[PDB]
This record gives C-alpha cells, structure tokens and sequence, in this order.
C-alpha cells in the first residue's frame, strides 16, 4: 500500500518507539561505559548488569508500549512481523526510520553526560570480538536474534498489529546477551548497532556493522518460517 | 483546603507510606554500608546487588501499599501524579512528608545498628560523582526519574515488577553518576542523617532533577 | 480446639511442608558451601547467588505449596498467621515440627555429600558475625522478619472458593522477593535467619557451641517481628 | 498407545523439541566457553551468569512451546510425565530423541563457531568434580531433577505449564549444583556436550546424567501419588 496516514493514532506510533528505542540506548551504553571506566577491578555491575540492562530494559519498554504502537524497539522485530504481514511497508519503514534516530540520540546524551569514557573505551560502539572471525559473528547475530524474533511470535497477543508480552522478551534479549557479549558485543538491533556507529565513528565499527544489518534481518526472516512449516 | 481527614481511609495512608518508605531506607542502605564495610575483594552483594536492593525493595513496597495508599514512596512519583490532575494538593503534601520522615527513620537506625561503618563510609547518602559536574548529575537525575514516571504513568490500572524493574534499570546505569537518587525523599534521609556539607551541598540536585524528570514524564503522556 | 486430625488432607499438609523446608534447607546451604569453599578469586556464585537461592526457593516452595498447605516454610510464617487466628494452634504447632524437621534433613543431606567443606567452612550456620552485638543481630532479625511477614499478610487473599495452587500468578514472587532483599541487607549482620527452623537444622547439624549461643535471637527475634507485622495488619 | 502418527498434529510437536533444545544448548554453553574463555578477573558473565542462561532458556523456550507441544526440552520431564500417563510411550520416545538431536546440533553449532576455546574447555559437557565421588554426584542429580519435575507437575494445568516457576526451578538447582557436576538435571543437555566434546573422562561419567535424572523424576512422579 502506500495510503495508511490514518492522523493521530500513527504519527503518534513512530513517536512512541522514537522515545522507546531513545531511552533503550541511553540506559544500556550508559551502563556499558559505566563498566569500563573502572580504576578499581570487581567494583561494577559486571558484564552480568550489562547483560541485565539490556534485557531489562526491552522489557520495561514493550511494556510501555504494548498497546500504543506494539513495542518494536528494534528493526529486526518490526521486519519479522513485517515479514508475515502483520504490518504494512509502510508502517515498517515510519518504525525503523523512528528507532534509528532514536537510537542516535540516546548514544548521544551519554555522550555528553559521559565523555571521555565514552572514546575512550568502546563507546558502546559493536565489533567483532577480538579472536572470531566475521562468520562466526554473522552467526551468533542470526541465532541470537531468531532467539530474540522466534520469542516475539509466541510474544504475540491476539487481541491491525498486535499486543506483545514482556518478562519473556525481558528474558529473550537478556539470555542472548549472555552467550553473545563475548564474541561480537551482542546486538540483534540495528537500531541499537547503527545509534552507536552513527556517535563513536570508527572506521573498525563501521567496517563491520554490516554484519548487525545482515544477520538480525536474516535470523527474523528465519523466524516467520519457522512460523510458517509450523 | 481543608476538605479532607477522613475517619480512617486517609490518615492511614500517608501512614502506609511512611512504613513503606522506613523499610525502603534500611533494607537498601542496609546494604549499601555492607558492601562498603567488605574486607573480601568480593564477598560483598556487588554493586549489582544494591541496585537489586534498589528496584526489588519498590517492587515489594508498591505490591503491599497497592490498593492501600497508590503506592508512592518517592515524592517525584507523588508529584507527577499530581501534576495529572490523579491527585489532590493536600494528599500530595500529606504523602511527601510521610515518605522524608519515614525515609529520615529508616536511616537513623542502620547508623545505631552500625554506627561504626556507616559513619565511615559516606552514609549512603547521595552526593555527586569525584569526576563530572553538576550539570551531568542533574541531566542523569532528570532521565532517570522519568524512565521511572513514565513506567508509573503506564504502571496505572483503573502495576510493580515493571518498576521493581524501572528502579533497578536506573540504578544500574546512575550509579557511577550520583548513586542514583530519583526519589528526594532517599535522597533527604540520608542527607539528614550523614549530615555532610559536601552532601547538603548537592542536595538540590536530588530533589530538582526529580521534580523535573517526573513533570516531563507528566506531560509525555500528555501528547499521547 | 484439637480436631483437625482430618484423615489426608492435613497429616499430608504437614508432610508438604516437611519436604519443602527440606529442599529449601537444601538448595541454599549447598549453596552457601559452595561459595565458601572457593580456591579462585570472584568464582563462587557470589554472596548475591547466595540471596538468591534463599529468595529463589521461597518463590518456588510457596508456588508448589500454596493451595496444598498455605506455604509456610517458616515457623514465625506460621506463627504471624497464627496470631491472626487464621490457622490453629494445632496446625501452627504440627506445621512448626514439620518445618523444624525438614530443615534438620536437609542439611544434615548437605554435610552428608560435602562432609569436608561443610565444617570447616562455617557450616551453614546462623551466629552473630563479627563486630556487631547481640542487640543489634536481633534488631536486624526483627525488622527482616517483619519485612517478611508484612509481604505475607499483603501476600494472602481471599481466594480459594473454587481453586488455588493454580491462580493469577503473583502470591509467590512477593516473597521470592521479599525474603532476596533481606538477605542482601542482612547476610553481613547474622547471615539473615528469618526463619527458626532454617537456624534451628543448620545449628543442629553443624553442633557448635557459639552458634547455640546465639541461637535464641534467630527464634525470638523472628517471632518479634511476626507479631509486630500480625499486630500491623488489625491497625492497617 | 501406539496408534498416533496423525499427520502434521505432532510430527511437528517433536520438531517444536527440537529446535527448542538446539537454542537451549546453544546460549548456555555459547555462555558456559564465553565464561571459561575470558582472561580478566571478574570478566565474564560470573557462575551466576551461567546459572541464569540455564533458567532462562528454559522459561522462554516451555514459554515458547508448552501451548503447543508442552514444553518439555528435557526427557527427565518427559519420562516423569510419561510414568504419569499424561504422554504415551511412542510421544516420549519421540521427545527424547528429538530432544537429544537438537542438543547435539546445539553444542555441535557451540563448537564449530568457538572452537579454539570450546576444546580447551571441557565443551561445557557434564562431568563429576574433583571433591566429591560418583555418589554424591548422583545424588546430586537425583534431588536436582525432583526439584524440576516437581515444579513441572505443579507446573501443569486442568485447561500445559507455565514458565516463571522453571524458570527459576532450573535456575536454582543450577546455583546449588555446578559446583559437582556443573548442573545437570537433564539427560539430553548432558548427551549432547558429550558427543561433541568427546573425551573419555566425560564418557565414563555420563551415566550418572542419564539415571540420576530418570530417578529424580520417577520419585517425583510418585509424588503425584501420595500427594
């Protein structure tokens, strides 16, 4: 279609996630640097809190939205759902549009707030974990997020897009960060990987943010199958 | 106004709140002074688990003052409620002094229960971070407090683990920044009790970056 | 009264708590072990796995109890109840030597599997830790009980003319938690006790002398703050 | 009762198993190496970590099916089930193998992914620990299953299970239990590390994760009995 500009209701939508994926990123990298800057070793939350912040706040903040815009929070969820035209193209496009610029400028104010940690130590920013190569990382990014998009499906509330539920996305983002930190930083959310490539501007990070594009896409896409055999 | 002192229903209220946020005060700083008293590089909870003190301490207390006073204990989420037309003035007034008396009494204690310790280690007061300005400071205060109104906001039911949540979230990234305050009364306890010029110094951070935070939180759910 | 010796039914009840105060005796001092019983820095499941698995497991129990016996697990659980008059002097005392029992079990299951590490690592016991004084132990039992038995009586509803065991999903997580964030205050005071029969089975199998001398604060500093919560919810 | 093959109504129940334990084996020991990995003192995600990746999955993954094939991801839970005809012989049978499948793929997808790491350190795979004798273990193994498949039976409904009680029955077990046998309670997640890791040490044990379990589970059932 191309004719869905149904006034209030849905430019209010784009603005729901706009504000959703905003403070998504905030709290998260404004975790994540809060490790590092570490002048003392076992004084922070640990990658453990990291793992948490993450987890914890895709669950805080489908709760939030639920049922004003559906609670994305991530392109790879707006594309699984898309996928099997539980959205329009048109409403897909206005969501990730949203979420990327929200997620630019919640890797913004922790910029701010937060400077020189933030340059200094990652900035939040996804690479390839030193050691693995790009194979392995495109591979942890499709499982993770068939994980992450495969929990969304059974996430969906019949009750035209639908409910969502969270402690369990809570925990889907959550268990994915703990197998996934180590090798790649763990993304399955271009949003979340773009935000931070788009603030910290490495040419390392941007070499390799193809991989947080290809992989998410790839590993939701594999989702609305396994919601299609069965 | 004056409208109001209702046989029971009320003056109850704003005496579930102060209980409330007694327990709220000793629990956390309970385990905030046991951390900082640690002589094993590990052994302590780990920061990790005071900002589970934190955000698991209001999830309980919202889950028992439920339906018996809105569950406050926090004037920031008292006053954004406020600032919606969801609460009269009086109540609002009534409601912040139960949560800094209660917050005041919580405190006392854990520095008579372990006077040593407490007052050796900054009374889990909060006070700024040795490294950013006050403007930082105020900014994480101002976010943090409404990631915490918002998820109130919509935590209404016409309602806890998402603010057990909301409050553990905030703590883990506002911890390094000021040690998280988003609640003036937490804020104001142990600043009466510690009792440190550094620490009433900063005290308006913790009470206008909240206010600020939960009118912002108010309104977003204005234009929407 | 002293008729309720109601054939199933209840000798079962105290046989429901039995085996969870066991279990629950276990899982937690197999962890608490299992920490103090560290050779690498930061490697054990760390003091915050330890409240968790006390935390953890009263949200478990009381799931797997609840409507098969109310989900105690506790004496001064019971004993708040009791006070309200809403369970028996007979079922209080019967759930009581259950609980006491279990508990016994379960740790003595506990130095049973890790004879060596047990004793010479603290035993699972409950004292008073080095520093403070008795008053101050029994202060932090009585406001940790009193946060506990405050999250109960908020925890109990009137629920149960058709089913319970099998509800709206909430009457266990308040606990999980309320029980977690004691002992994240409690654990450096007196390792939180807030329950009698978990002090009583590891004092029983560990057998020092110290720890029977601090014994007493861990019942009557439980049963303190039981009372003053069972007296909160009349003036509440 | 083996007259049940249906079509579609189930050869896909034990493909919803399948799947469900592959995810299930991937994140745990994609987080037991990426724990063991790690240089750094106090680096990784900690055993409490690894502890929560265990409890969960399985809450998301019985979340995720239960509704439409149970949820068992386990033939512990399987057989305790099945020793409570609440599943029949051919389904459990089909479950376990399912099951077992999908672990090997999953700690087989571990391995060629991180494998420089992973063989170093003991593919995650369940073994017994220098401290306590295969009694103990076993022992370990026993009252670690009945904690699960109690929960599992209360976990049951009259309308199926519901996850947040796993969740955590898996997560506590795992907090009391890694220290001997680094948590097992699960003879399909114990199968699959052990065909990938393939040593010696780990076969010989591997016994102990097959019966320790299927007893847990059975004195759990007959719980369901004089209960």
């Amino acid at each position: 279609d191309l004719g869905e500009l149904k006034l209030w209701s849905f430019w209010r939508a784009a603005i729901a996630e706009f504000i959703a994926t905003l403070l998504f990123l905030y709290i998260t990298v404004a975790t994540v640097i809060g490790h590092s800057k570490e002048t003392v070793v076992c004084g922070s939350v640990g990658l453990l809190g990291i793992a948490w912040a993450f987890g914890g706040m895709i669950f805080v903040l489908v709760y939030c939205t639920a049922g004003i815009s559906g609670g994305h929070i991530n392109p790879a969820v707006t594309f699984g759902l898309f996928l099997a035209r539980k959205v329009s193209l048109l409403r897909a496009l206005v969501y990730m549009i949203a979420q990327c610029l929200g997620a630019i400028c919640g890797v913004g104010l922790v910029k701010a707030f937060m400077k020189g940690p933030y340059n200094q130590f990652g900035g939040g920013a996804n690479s390839v974990a030193l050691g693995y190569n790009k194979g392995t990382a495109l591979g942890a990014e499709i499982i993770g997020t068939f994980v992450l998009v495969y929990t969304v499906f059974s996430a969906t509330d019949p009750k035209h897009v639908p409910i969502l539920a969270p402690l369990p996305i809570g925990f889907a983002v959550f268990m994915v960060h703990l197998a996934t930190i180590p090798i790649t930083g763990t993304g399955i959310n271009p949003a979340r990987s773009f935000g931070a490539a788009v603030i910290f501007n490495s040419n390392k990070v941007w070499d390799d943010q193809w991989i947080f594009w290809v992989g998410p896409f790839i590993g939701a896409a594999v989702a609305a199958a396994y919601h299609q055999y069965v």
